[PDB]
Parts: C-alpha cells; structure tokens; sequence
C-alpha cells in the first residue's frame, strides 16, 4: 500500500541518514584514522559538510584506480554502474507507457525495446572489459604465476617419485624452455598445529597483560559458557604448558612430513623460461589420457589455497556430487523463514507490520555467505578467485529460488487462504519493493560505517597489542565481498527486468539502490579493502551470464502472464525473444570470451621480449625458484 | 498384412538370390577384371559354388584390412558390426517379453533396459576406436600434413604482402621452428579453363577414331536433343578450332593470375620443422583478435578442396546461413512425394500395391546425396574430409524428418480419411518393414554388381582408350560412399529403437540386414574402393553422437505412448531415461572425444624423436617446400 511504502521509506531514509552523519564525525577522531584510511598506511603513503566525501569520491578515474586499488576493484565497481545504464531507459520508458488488445500489443513490444536495450549494452560491455583487461596485463608486472603451470594427476610409477618423473617428462616434451619444478607436499597437519600455537600465544599474551596490570587470581574456564569445567587456576602458566606441548609436537611434524614420501602429492609447480612456453603448456594436450597430466595456470602466491592441493585429483567429481545434493536440500529448508516472513507480511501499528518482513529476511539470510564458502572449500578448487567466483555463483541461485520465486509462490498461498501467476506477480511487488529499501538502501549506507572492524581494532589495540607494529594485524579492513556484493546486485537486476513491463513503480528504488552503492562503494575501495589476489576481472563472463539468464527469466514469464488473452497468440512473437536472447549470447561468447580464458602466445612473445630488453640479466631461475613451496616452510 | 510381407520379402529375396548369381558369373569373365578387382592393380600385385566370395571376404582381420585399405574403410565396416552388438539381444529380450499394468511396467521396464545395453555397448566401441586411432597415427607413414598448419584470415596490410606478413609473424612468434610457406592463390578461373579444355580433348579424340574407322559425315547437333541447332559438319576441326581457343585463353590467364596480386588470399600453409611446432599452433591462440590468424591442420594435399579457398572467411557465416534456410525448403517440398507414396501404400494385385511405394520412395530420395554436396560445396569447408561428413548430417536430419516422423503422420492422415500418436507408430511399422526389404535387402545385393563403372569401363575401352595406360582411367571405382552408407545405417539404428518396444517384428528385418550389407561392403573393401582421402576415423564421434539422438527420441516417444493409462505415473522414471542418456553422452564426450580432436605433444615429441633417429638425414624443408602449391600450377 502507498501508506505502508511511504513509511518504511521514512524509515529506511532516515537510518541512511544517521548513518552518514555518524560516519562523518567518527572519521575525524584520529584514533581511529587506521580503520577508515587502512590503505595508504599499507601503502606506505601515510602515517601517525558532512557529505564532502560524496564528491570526494569521484576523483581519480578508472586509470589511476585500476592502478591504486587494482583491475578487480574497477571491474567489480562498474557493474553498479552497467545497472544504471540499463534501467534507466527501461524505467522511463516502462513509466512513460504504463502510466497516464493495445495492452496486450504493448507488453509484447516493450519485452523486445527492453531486451535489446539491454542487450545492446551489455556486448558494449563486455567488450571494453575485455579491452581493459589486455591492457591492463600487457603492462603488469613481472609475477610467479606468469612463468609457471600447475600439473595434475601425474600418474604414479612403481621407481621413480613425483620429482623425478616430473623433471623427466618436461625435459622431454617441453626441452630447453623447462626451468624447474616445486612438488606439492600434503603439509596440512603442520599447519594446522602452527596456526593453534600462535593462537595459544595471543591468549597467554593477552592473561600476561591483564595480570601485570591486575596482579590476581585467574578463574577463566576455558569459554566461560560452555568450556570445560575448570579453573584456568594460573592461566598464564596453563597457556604456557599448552605452548610448550603444542611446539614439540610441531618440530615432530616438521622432521616427519618433510622425510615422509607419502606426503608428496602426485602434482607440482612447473616453471618455464619463457612465458611463451608457459602459455603453450596451459593450452595443450600432454599424453594420450585426457585425465592424466593435467596443466593449468598456476594461482598467484596468496591465491594458491593450500588445503585443497591435498586432495587428490579422482575425488573431485564426488565431491561436486555431493555437494550439489547438498545445495538442494539448503535450499529446500529455507521454506521455513520464507513462509514465516510471508505470513509476517500482512494505523502505525500495521505499517511496522508491513516494513518489518524485509528485515527479517534479511537477517535469517545472514548466515548463506558463510554456509557457500564452506561447501565451496569441501569441493577442491586449489585457489582463493575460484572459490569466492563458486560461492558467488550458488548465492545467485538460492536467491533466485528462494528470494524470488518462493516469495511469489508463498505469497498467493497466503493470499488465497490455471494461471495464478497472472496476479502473483505484480501482486507480491509491494513486498520486493519494502524489501530493497532494507537491505538495499538501508544496508549500503549502514556498511559505510566499517562497525565491525572499527571495534575489533580498538580491542586488540586494547588487550593484544604490545609493541610496535602489531597494530598492523588490528588493521585489516578485508576484502571487497564480491562474494555478497554480486549476487545481492543481480537479485536486483533481475527483479528489475521481471517487473519493468507489469509494475514500473519498483524501477525507482533499483536505480537510487545502483546510485548509492555506487557512490559508497567507490569511496570506500579508495581507502579500505586491500585486495588479497589480483584476477584480471576473471569474473566478468559469469556476470554476463547470470543477466542473460535474467533476461530468459523477465521473457519466459511474460509469455506465461500475457498466454490468458483468449486466442492471445503472444507466442508466435514473444518466442522470438528467449531464441534471439540465446543467440546473441553465443555471439558474444564466441566473439569476446577468448579475452578472459586463452593467453594469445603473440602476447607471450611480446611480453617475453620486451622485458629482457628492458632487463637483460634477470636471474629467472633465482626469482622462480622459492615461489610456490608453501607458507609453513618458511 | 502377413500375406504383403510374404509376398513383398519373396521378390526381395529372389532379386538378391538372382543378383549374387550374376554377380558369380561376371566377375568370372577376364575382360572385367578390372572393374571388379581393381585394386590390386591400382596397388601394383595384379596385371593382365556362386558364393565362395563370402568366406573368403572373411579373410584378412583388422590389422591386415587396415594397412590395405585404410583405417576409415575399417572403422566404417565396423559399424555393421555395431547395430548387430546392439540389436541382437534387443530382438531376443524384446521378443521374449511381447511374444507369447503389467504390460505398462514392462514396456517402462524395456526401456532401461535397452538403453542401458545400447548405452554400454557404445561405451566400448567408442574406446575401441579411440585406441585403434592412436595406433595407427603413431605407426604412419610421413606425411606433409603432419607439419603444416594452415592459417587463415591473414589480416589486410597497406605495405606488406600476405607473403610477407606471414613469414614476419611466425618467425617473431614461433622462431627457430618456422620452416617455410605458400600462399593460396585464387586460381579457380585457370583450373576451370583447364578442366574444359581436357573435355574438349576427350570428344576430339572420339571423333577422330569414330571418322578413321568409318571416313564419313559428321552430323553432331551438340547435344542432339536440345543443343545449338548447327551439325558439327566436321566434328575433327570443329573440337580442334575449340580446343585452339581455350588454349590461348589458359596461356593467358596463367600469366595473368601468377602476376596478378590480386589473386593472393589472405591464407597461407605454414610449415614447421617439427610436428610438435605444428601440433603446438594448431592448438593454441595467435593473437588478440580471436578471429583473426587462425590455425588449423592443414588437409593432406588431396584432400585440400581447393575451389573454398577462394572464400573470403568472414562470408562463411552467410553462406551457411542461407544453407540452413535452402534445407528447410528441401525439407519442406519432399513432404508432395511422401504424401504420394502413403496414398500408394493401401489378391495379387494388392500385394505389389502394398510392395510398389518402398520403391517409389527409393526413387524420390535417389538424388539426394547429389543435392546434398552440392549444398555443402557452396558452404566453404575446404576439405574433402569436411564436406562429406556435412553432407552425411544433413542426409541424416532429412531421414529422420521426411523418412521417418512424415511418414508416420502421413499415414494417420490417410488412414483417418488427442494423442494419435498412440496407434501411428505401430500402425505404419507394416511401411517400415517393407521399405527395409527395398533399399535394404535387395539394395545391398544389387549394389554388389557394380554395374555402373561396369559400363563405364568397356564404353571408355571401346571409344576413348587409343593406347597404354588410359585404361587407368576407365579403372575408377569410386569411395565408399560415407555420405550415404552412414546416414542409411542411421535410419535404421533410429527405426530399430523405436519399435523394439513396440513392434519386435521389425527387427529381425534389420538384423538381416546389417548382416547382409558386412559381408558385401567387407567383400568390396577389399577388392575395390580405393580411398580417395585418409581420415584416422575422424567422422567416429559424430556417428556416436547420432546412435544417442536415436535413443533420445525413442525414449520419448515411449513416454508420449504410456501417456494415456489414467495415472500413469510413467513420467517420474522415464524421465531418467534421456537424463541418463544425456548425462552419458558428455562422460563419454569428455573423457574419450579428446582422441579424435586434439594431438599431445607427448606424440608428437615420440614421433619426431624416432623418425630422427631411423632417419638422421631427411631434406624435410626441400619435402614441404613444394607440397600445397596448386594441382593446376603442374
């Protein structure tokens, strides 16, 4: 109703509000200067009107961003704004003809003005991305992983080891490019015990700190709530025994896991002189049997995830089996809070009625980046881009499913206390559109304010930091969460596309919704979240991907909507659109895609040439050589 | 009816008796030795009871049929051998469980297990063949495609010519493996001048043999029926005046086209000193542009079709794209004879009404294959290797729609004079085994004749032949006729699935059938059908691909026919059906296609190795250096 969306935008409005004007003080107290400027101080640049930082925010263009923050940042912040390039035509149009047999030729006609508006868009897009990214790693720096190729599934042999077979079989097939070669080592328990130990010192040093300053009597039991039922009597000497038992079993580990030839896992790092043989090997067949010496690109450094190179390459297809059961049945379960908020959503008592729905699904969904990143570690993927990109990919469906379509369907169940779907559509809008005021408006302004880490700095500047530099750990402002930001977007681009010919009314608040985070987002990748990897925008195809779908989706429903018209004879015409839609997609693929998947070898050589102009005597071998061994050893 | 099938498989069966005895009888005579043994001759070892031939087409197992005759004509035999793998305990289950609700859950119960047989049955054969091809690359002979890759779509230059950019490109992006090359010139005007003028020859040659041995008046009206309405009066002068013509005109053009730059086309053969530099460029990236300096095997030099060179690559799209539509209308306009052929198909004299329209359809489709390469020519393939395979596809979708699902519906349109489905298929099963009976049976038997280059032989030894070695020419048997051997075998995999649920008395008509045509293909692999190309079976995977359509659509075409029983329920297990069968069709693509696409370089380092080492020596540039020129340029 127009009583329930005029408050819940008051509300919504105002905590956006609030929360810029609190965000605007706390970034002047100095104490906390390392939360909200985190980078630069990474960077080694510094040391020691409410809104201006709006406009402020708008300096630096993509040149110098893609240089201070990375490609990632800047592809990742231009899809807010592919957004509005899309639905602002859409929306004026869509209002311009909606708003004061003809009806029915109507929708029929704005489907095609809206898809190939969109289309039209999105293969500029993704062209100048691809350009932006040849760009941007024919001028990148010199990195490991450029040199350097991932071999899996070496086949075992009865007397040579993983070392010497690999060393074999590249001199042979691969002469005088092969350079040298790091076998993986199955390293984990090691780590695993390492990482325990330094959380057992940050717990001593923090009972130390607190006793030198309170000289008593220590009674923690262990979590306090549920932990094992003791004392902690002494706590700095409990955690110092814990200590001392947890080091010597580490330098057991270490001498057993580097003398143990059952550690060795059947893959290894392989190094080339040239970048052009390494583009050869990551683009070519090796031996007869398509699943045995496998060759990929090699993960920077800090985006090989090391636990995963322990699994062994045959398991991996169970393993995606099994979670993909799993997936269902997350789905399936999440009927639960969908009903419940359905229900829920049903004279300032009534309007709070209304509003509150929103957030309580946005809360029970709290918890899906969490649930994704784990099931997406359980399947191997051996690097941190492939997991976040994975992780992406099923929020993006649960949304679908669950955010969407339930929504529709628990909705008209409700309602109703065959074509249903001719009134659950519209119908349920007024839901979708208090629901992005909420995590939408709302949310983007609240995440300005970096609570989170904001505490967690102050804490541990508080109780673990003893010395100098240890404020480094406090600073960690993490990453961007393509993880979140994407899927959440794309809920958005779809419901936009879905409701664009039925109900121009839910256009507005996606175009304020892609203008916020657009302006939020671009001042905070300028001074918070350092990158832990550097892609080169590997992610857009999928973005690609997922807003075809979106248009296949808005067409498809169309064709269900408008199929009631008695001899409607819409399919004779709207079928058109889904097959038109497909087709330009594989245009595109075909045409673009390669930008993102294949390294031309002309790169290679030119690549290859100009750096031993540049510098002609690189010790390559030297440079190469320690990369890729694993962080525990050293 | 019982009494049509008796009758119609009695003509059919007393023509094949009939075909094998004249058969036995002809190929007795000395003065057609060559035509049906002609190999043997065109190899070098020959100069100068009716049915023994069939247990002595027994002899020679694979690896000896291979070496002879080639690795396609083995792989094609075998798959005769396949439908028998597959449809023998198809027609004993099938006949065992319809031959004397339930009869619901065993047609249900049928249908898994027959795909599940077909299913495995594939599996292996497909490995088989995979196996065989690797065997048989790594044991051949050395040929100049094993170092040439050929590149296209050589972008334009105001200053360098296709020459000089491709020379410039591979020694800067694939230095000290650059061999050499050569430019492909559109030479098509001079080659058809040339062709031309060997006619001409052909018809003077005629003629002055005809006037020496009888001095007389020629009357020749060109054509006789409807040429140019003058006499030839001197028929010698006249073909001599015209042979005078053209020959100036090919002087000419021959000086005008190798000095004319305009004849250069953007596309060149490239050579590499080693097949591992071949095998590396013809699988990866060149440059930016993904359209752009394309590489791909070069066909062998008689497989090169050299008219498609002549096409500029980027018009490729178009021509098959007016192709695509051109099929449809010949799709469309066959439906006139396949309804005139149903209105046929409805006591003597009844039995051959019934026997008559298997003929006329044989009849309407006998041109086909013609319309079919011809369609494929236009489209630009170039090579032979291609272009049959194209046609054979084509061949294929024309069977399945015209011969098969028209059939059906024309037939319930006749004998009707809502799922009528229901009754069709069953119903024109007593079509299908009559036509079986027609191009099947008696075809293969008839086809063992070879009567047509029978008479062409002895016309060519009786008019055109003057001398020695001309004979050569009169001995051409043609190939095996991929083109239409395999898309026939198709019609048959697909009718056989259909009904073995159904109508179990179709089958044991195909069984025959596959048995039949083995032995007589076997038979004349051996002794004739030189082969015109050597592909290492590279149509395999597309025959494969064509056997799981059959299964797809006899899966649910069994689904729409159990969709009548109130409560069926059928659709919650058949649906498994094609989710299976598809999910199996991509293991299998996955993990065995690889074989017939790609080449490891492990191979092609094995290779170069050893054929270094049994020959230190080889001028390998002076051996490519002349290989891919042009037939026409000597």
């Amino acid at each position: 109703t127009l009583q329930d969306i005029g408050v819940s935008a008051g509300i919504n409005i105002l905590s956006a509000f609030v929360f810029f004007i609190i965000f605007a003080v706390l970034r002047l107290q100095p104490f906390n200067d390392r939360v909200y400027f985190s980078k630069w101080y990474l960077k080694g640049l510094r040391s020691s009107k409410f809104l201006n930082w709006m406009p402020e925010a708008l300096k630096m263009p993509e040149p110098e961003l893609i240089d201070h923050a990375g490609l990632d940042s800047v592809v990742y912040l231009r899809i807010y704004w592919l957004g509005l390039k899309i639905f602002t035509p859409i929306a004026v149009l869509a209002w311009a003809v909606l708003v004061p047999s003809m009806r029915f030729w109507t929708h029929i006609v704005m489907a095609y003005a809206f898809t190939i508006w969109t289309c039209y868009v999105l293969m500029k897009e993704y062209e100048t991305i691809a350009n932006m990214r040849l760009q941007f790693v024919a001028s990148e720096a010199r990195r490991p992983d450029q040199f350097t190729v991932l071999v899996r599934n070496v086949p075992p042999d009865a007397d040579e080891s993983v070392s010497e077979l690999v060393e074999h079989f590249f001199l042979v097939n691969h002469p005088d490019h092969y350079l040298t070669h790091q076998v993986v080592c199955n390293a984990n328990k090691l780590a695993d015990l390492v990482k325990k130990k330094k959380k057992l010192q940050n717990w001593l040093d923090y009972y130390q700190l607190k006793y030198a300053r309170n000289n008593s009597q220590r009674i923690m039991v262990k979590l306090g709530f549920l932990g094992l039922w003791g004392q902690k009597v002494d706590a700095i000497e409990h955690y110092i025994a814990e200590i001392d038992k947890i080091s010597k079993e580490i330098s057991k580990e270490r001498e057993e896991v580097v003398n143990d030839p059952k550690a060795i896992m059947p893959a290894a790092f392989v190094s080339f002189k040239t970048r052009w043989a390494a583009a050869v090997c990551a683009q070519t067949q090796q031996t007869r049997n398509p699943t045995q010496w496998l060759t990929e690109w090699a993960p920077e450094p800090r985006d090989v995830f090391w636990s995963n190179l322990a699994i062994p390459y045959v398991s991996l297809t169970v393993r995606r089996l099994i979670m993909h059961v799993a997936f269902f049945f997350l789905t399936f379960f999440f009927i639960v809070p969908i009903a419940f908020v359905q229900s829920l959503a049903t004279f300032m008592k009534s309007v709070i009625q209304g509003f509150l729905p929103g957030i309580a699904l946005k809360l029970f969904l709290a918890f899906l980046p969490s649930i994704l990143m784990i099931m997406s570690k359980f399947e191997g993927f051996t690097s941190i881009s492939s997991l976040e990109r994975r992780a992406a990919f099923r929020y993006y469906i649960f949304n679908l499913v669950n955010v969407f379509l339930a929504s529709v369907i628990a909705g008209a169940a409700f309602e109703q206390l065959p074509k249903t779907i001719g009134v659950a559509i519209p119908m349920k809008a007024t839901f979708f559109i208090t629901y992005i005021m909420v995590d939408g408006w709302a949310g983007v302004a609240g995440e300005i304010l970096m609570l989170k880490p904001l505490i967690m700095f102050h804490l541990k500047n508080a109780f673990l930091v003893k010395t100098d530099k240890d404020r480094e750990e406090a600073m960690d402002p993490g990453s961007i969460g393509f993880n979140t930001g994407e899927p959440r977007i794309q809920l958005y681009f779809l419901l936009g596309l879905v409701y664009a010919p039925v109900t121009p009314m839910l256009l507005p608040f996606i175009l304020v919704f892609f203008a916020l985070a657009y302006i939020v987002y671009r001042h905070q990748i300028i001074n918070v979240y350092n990158q832990e990897y550097e892609s080169a925008a590997a992610f857009w195809p999928d973005v690609h991907g997922r807003v075809i779908a979106a248009l296949v989706i808005s067409q498809l429903l169309l064709m269900g909507l408008l199929g009631t018209k008695h001899a409607a004879l819409a399919a004779p015409f709207l079928i058109a659109l889904p097959v038109l839609t497909i087709g330009f997609h594989h245009f595109c693929k075909g045409r673009y895609e390669p930008a993102f998947i294949r390294y031309p070898l002309q790169e290679a050589m030119m690549k290859d040439t100009l750096e031993t102009a540049r510098e002609p005597n690189l010790n390559l071998k030297g440079y190469l050589q320690n990369a890729y061994v694993h962080p525990v050893f050293k």
